């Protein structure tokens, strides 16, 4: 892993309730490479975002050169009870690994 800083800004967990919302933010060095960074996210406690991606999880991508970042947000609204979150983001660059794990502790009731 050469000097990309390929995690500019990780993404956290957070706890909210089935009906609210939750919200990530990850910040990916489009550095130099081979190709720019592949960040694979993976959404909570079991799930993808690629597929999802959408409407109540909107995995949006920035592309700030001149910072160096893809800032992919999350606009993760509406966690359902059975959501909690295991959101993990992995980006794959070059020689590049970096890697986050933030959960999203879903409030049915309690």
């Amino acid at each position: 892993d050469d000097p990309i800083g390929l995690f500019v800004m990780r993404p956290q967990d957070g706890e909210v309730t089935v009906g609210g919302s939750i919200t990530f933010s990850a910040r990916v060095a489009g550095a130099s490479l081979l190709k720019p960074p592949v960040v694979k996210w993976f959404k909570g406690k079991w799930v993808d975002l690629s597929s999802k991606v959408g409407q109540h999880l909107q995995l949006h991508d920035s592309y700030d050169r001149a910072s160096k970042v893809y800032l992919f947000e999350l606009h993760i609204t509406d966690a359902q009870p059975a959501f909690t979150g295991g959101y993990r983001c992995e980006v794959s660059t070059k020689d590049k690994f970096d890697c986050s794990n933030f959960n999203l502790t879903v409030h049915e009731a309690m």
